[PDB]
């Protein structure tokens, strides 16, 4: 059908990518990555 | 073979909430014993 689903994906992943990396920083004290 | 995208969204989202839960909980230092 229409590609409108595939950008609800892209968000709700890219966000997955983002959230998960303030969480593995924050995890880390060094925070150097 | 319909609502496939809707199972897409389900996993991706619920991703979001899962990880959101982990990331406030570290926010928030744990209760006092």
């Amino acid at each position: 059908d229409s590609k409108l689903c595939y950008l609800l994906d892209g968000i709700l992943f890219i966000y997955g990518v983002i959230l998960t990396a303030l969480f593995l920083r924050v995890k880390f004290s060094r925070s150097a990555d």
